[PDB]
């Protein structure tokens, strides 16, 4: 095949481009387009109000007007973001601004791919080599990057977890061992569907702040607790639930069977295990690096998981796939026992 100069333009301005999506990063952190709307109009304007270099700025400023973000400013008419450059202003409801800013959690791990051709040699997260620390125990310690990372995701909304809640009979169960279990949303969603039950959930530090104040304020305190700890460690207690709600697909093949390894530990005999997880083909190859570039894990077909869940000593009990109002994806529980 002949490569046509249509292919090498499109090389060269999108696939291998890497310096436009800097600049959207800079704009979006710098507030640009908002600042512009607010009535800056000149770059030195718009300089003063980012304490940024005039000079660069204004090279900033040119790129992002011939890719098409900002208009204007030739050199007398008006500084204006385009149509496009509108998915800056800061409420916009794609939450693009929040996406692209450097000081959210998403972007910030972004950066990480410069480390890629590592992460493809050794199948190894580029978090921390760039970062100090891996990506969950960084947003442990920066409420910044916690929170940042948790306001983009669907499963943080009010609702997300009453469908999967509602998709399992919790009235005969008696204690949940929730590993991982961020703020305890779906033990919470839990806890209130079956008033008997008991709830463990282990986190790091962050998180269990949090679910800490989720229980408090859903009058759960009394029966469901937050254990800061360690999920490669051995788990504090034991219960007839053990559950796993997005957590499997944060880990390596390798990560995330220590982690079953570890729940089948504290999996009580006849107990169960639950597994809670879940233009197109661009978006999910896209989360897929994501993931494996920021936390070395992947998203895993049902099958996978059983296999993975199997070299666990498990063995599939059911499963479910169900639909909901909030969430972009249909979720999954895989239910597993014991083989032995
Ligand atoms: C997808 S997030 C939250 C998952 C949560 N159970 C839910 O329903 O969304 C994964 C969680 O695993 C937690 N985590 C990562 N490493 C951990 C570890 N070593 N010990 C405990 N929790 C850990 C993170 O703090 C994060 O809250």
């Amino acid at each position: 095949l002949e490569p046509t100069d249509q292919d090498l333009d499109v090389l060269l301005k999108n696939l291998g481009n890497l310096v436009t999506p800097m600049a959207l990063r800079v704009a979006a952190t710098l507030r640009l387009v908002d600042h512009l709307l607010a009535g800056a109009d000149t770059l030195a304007g718009l300089a003063d109000r980012t304490d940024t270099h005039p000079q660069a700025l204004s090279r900033l400023v040119r790129h992002l007007t011939v890719v098409g973000v900002l208009e204007g400013g030739e050199k007398g008419r008006p500084l204006r973001p385009t149509r496009l450059g509108m998915l800056l202003a800061d409420g916009h409801p794609a939450q693009q601004r929040a996406w692209l800013d450097l000081n959210g959690a998403v972007s910030h791990a972004d950066l990480a791919f410069t480390g890629l051709l590592d992460v493809v040699r050794t199948g190894r997260p580029a978090y921390a080599g760039r970062y100090g620390r891996p990506f969950w125990e960084d947003l442990s310690a920066d409420v910044a990057l916690a929170d940042s990372f948790d306001a983009l995701m669907s499963c943080d909304e009010d609702l997300a977890y009453e469908a999967p809640a509602d998709a399992y009979d919790w009235s005969a169960v008696r204690h949940v061992l929730d590993v991982g279990g961020g703020n305890g949303g779906m033990l919470a969603a839990i806890a209130l569907r079956a008033p008997h039950l008991r709830g463990t959930l282990v986190e790091l530090a962050g998180p269990a702040e949090r679910a800490r104040r989720r229980f408090a304020d859903a009058g759960l305190a009394d029966r469901v607790t937050v254990a800061e700890g360690d999920f490669f460690k051995p788990l504090p207690v034991t219960a007839d639930v053990v559950l796993l709600s997005f957590v499997l697909l944060n880990w390596s093949d390798e990560d995330a069977l220590t982690i079953l390894r570890g729940c089948v530990r504290a999996l009580e005999p006849g107990g169960r295990l639950l597994v809670l997880d879940r233009a197109d083909r661009f978006f999910s190859t896209l989360l897929d690096l994501r993931m494996l570039t920021f936390m070395g894990g992947r998203v895993r077909t049902r099958d996978e998981v059983v296999d993975l869940a199997g070299s666990a000593g498990l063995a599939l009990a059911s499963e479910r796939t169900s639909g909901s109002t909030t969430l972009p994806f249909d979720f999954s529980i895989l239910e597993f026992t014991a083989v032995s």
